[PDB]
């Protein structure tokens, strides 16, 4: 058929920013230069950091680099290649079972190293750079120490748990909710992604 029309890339719209004493959100390309780098799947921006925001025509989310991978999530990437400087990027690793993706970290980012403390004293950190204590619960869960509403964490899958020390302990994948309260959260386990590899 020549009319079958293909899904666009992946693009960093943003980053959330880690480098000081305050965590902020940046935005780094705006709606429309974002549906033109989906389309060409040619992103000339400059990348920094350790998270990102990212988009498709439809949905956003974040993308987080551990050991020089740049993951997220598979109910918001698919299959999609991500667009870089020289042309859109095939995915690396695909697991629908685990909702996660991955592909190559893109130059000039920074990669979480893989957390082996044994802590449960986590944090969460999410679109809008807020930073949440959660507690560990489990080998994928964790629960928020001050409950809010899922709005507040919509858009953040993709996103780091961290160790007390800053190293990744997993990839936000699903709120657990109750009349709207996200009380915890479900997470891959960077273990998880450590096999992956
Ligand atoms: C398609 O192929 C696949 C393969 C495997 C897969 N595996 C999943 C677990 C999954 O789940 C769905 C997406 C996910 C998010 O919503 N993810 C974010 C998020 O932010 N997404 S997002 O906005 O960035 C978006 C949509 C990308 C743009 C983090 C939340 C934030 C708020 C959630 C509010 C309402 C939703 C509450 C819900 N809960 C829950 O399902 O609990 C289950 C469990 C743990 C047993 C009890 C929930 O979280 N999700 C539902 N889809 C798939 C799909
Ligand atoms: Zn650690």
């Amino acid at each position: 058929m020549a009319s079958m029309k293909k899904k666009g890339s992946v693009v960093i719209v943003g980053r959330i920013n880690l480098s000081g004493d305050t965590a902020y959100a940046q935005q780094t390309r705006g709606e429309e230069g974002c549906q033109e780098t989906s389309q060409t799947g040619r992103d000339k921006n400059q990348v920094e950091g350790e998270v990102q925001i990212v988009s498709t025509a439809t949905q956003t989310f974040l993308a987080t680099s551990i050991n020089g991978v740049l993951w997220t999530v598979y109910h918001g990437a698919g299959t999609r290649t991500i667009a870089s400087p020289k042309g859109p990027v095939t995915q690396m690793y695909t697991n629908v079972d685990k909702d996660l993706v991955g592909w190559q970290a893109p130059q000039g980012s920074r990669s979480l190293t893989p957390c082996t403390c044994g802590s449960s004293d986590l944090y969460l950190v999410t679109r809008h750079a807020d930073v949440i204590p959660v507690r560990r619960r489990g080998d994928s869960r964790g629960s928020l120490l001050s409950p809010r509403p899922i709005s507040y964490l919509k858009g953040s899958s993709g996103g780091p748990l961290l160790c007390p020390a800053g190293h990744a302990v997993g990839i936000f994948r699903a709120a657990v909710s109750t009349r709207g309260v996200a009380k915890a959260v479900d997470f891959i386990p960077v273990e998880s992604l450590e096999t992956t590899m």
